[PDB]
RNA sequence: AUUGCAUAUA
């Protein structure tokens, strides 16, 4: 049951209702779809005084609002465009509920918004609360975004305990749908004193990751953003095994990236691989050009190839226009000869 | 993903 005021506001009997005019009914309006939207909108127009009028009523039951399907937007509003005193007050209502919040559907949205806007000191304080709950957090549909949020906003040295828990896990986590999301963030924001052990666990698993639904994602991330030496390491593993990884669903994609991102020289050595090396009757190319995955790799290959190497690959392909005609996964490889007709 | 893949609120 809602106060007669809230209802009346629902029917739209207040076209110019003001913030002041709702005093004593914040909490109620904040837990209401439209009441919530109304407050949100108003806040922006509101003076510091007006704003504080709202802050007082919500501060008292902040916890409630933070886990509320509608309330949490109101709290987030204060974390962004709000006084430093207010943010600290809210940060303070967080003390001791971080984890439960982080695993919570609306709570986690507030934690994230808080992480972005509150000072380092309250930041680190929040982070701590996750100690010994990292993995549980990482594997949480809610918790994971929070974790990703720390890694990007928080000081990397307040993060060691994270790394610490990832030891002996990197592989398990890179094959997790939420876990691989955290690994990846970590590769972008963390210190070499921390990313050294991760890239290490990863290489020692390359062959497995490259065929994992999620493992490949991590791999592609390194091929696309990592250090040249860490790329080459990956590039070393794909060599000799190009034909097989290409008809695979997930390694297919990784192979394209090795291509797309390898040194000019590596890219020559891989392109040669499918032309020189053999698969029974014809070359690997003959086999790939008609596959449902490898046909993409051929394509990518033609695109990056140096004019010099483009010719052969083409030369090698031309002799089989007869088969590719009769193959759907190869109708693009056909037209591609246009580029080279 | 277009013949081939992943990302939690009104």
């Amino acid at each position: 049951g809602r106060s007669r005021l809230l209802e009346d506001f629902r029917n739209n009997r207040y076209p110019n209702l003001q913030l002041r005019e709702i005093a004593g009914h914040i909490m109620e309006f904040s837990q209401d779809q439209h009441g919530s939207r109304f407050i949100q909108l108003k806040l922006e127009r509101a003076t510091p005084a007006e704003r504080q009028l709202v802050f007082n009523e919500i501060l008292q039951a902040a916890y409630q609002l933070m886990v509320d399907v509608f309330g949490n937007y109101v709290i987030q509003k204060f974390f962004e465009f709000g006084s430093l005193e207010q943010k600290l007050a809210l940060a303070e209502r967080i003390r001791g509920h971080v984890l439960s919040l982080a695993l919570q559907m609306y709570g986690c949205r507030v934690i994230q918004k808080a992480l972005e806007f509150i000072p380092s000191d309250q930041q680190n304080e929040m982070v701590r609360e996750l100690d010994g709950h990292v993995l549980k957090c990482v594997k949480d549909q809610n918790g994971n975004h929070v974790v990703q949020k720390c890694i990007e906003c928080v000081q990397p040295q307040s993060l060691q305990f994270i790394i610490d828990a990832f030891k002996g896990q990197v592989f398990a986590l890179s094959t997790h749908p939420y876990g691989c999301r955290v690994i990846q963030r970590i590769l972008e924001h963390c210190l070499p004193d921390q990313t050294l052990p991760i890239l290490e666990e990863l290489h020692q698993h390359t062959e497995q990751l490259v065929q994992d639904q999620y493992g490949s994602y991590v791999i592609r991330h390194v091929l696309e953003h990592g250090r040249p030496e860490d790329k080459s390491k990956i590039v070393a593993e794909i060599r000799g095994n190009v034909l097989v990884l290409s008809q695979h669903k997930f390694a297919s994609n990784v192979v394209e990236k090795c291509v797309t991102h390898a040194s000019r020289t590596e890219r020559a050595v891989l392109i040669d691989e499918v032309c020189t090396m053999n698969d029974g009757p014809h070359s690997a190319l003959y086999t790939m050009m008609k596959d449902q995955y490898a046909n993409y790799v051929v394509q990518k290959m033609i695109d990056v190839a140096e004019p010099g190497q483009r010719k052969i690959v083409m030369h090698k392909i031309r002799p089989h226009i007869a088969t590719l005609r009769k193959y759907t996964y190869g109708k693009h490889i056909l037209a591609k000869l246009e580029k080279y007709y």
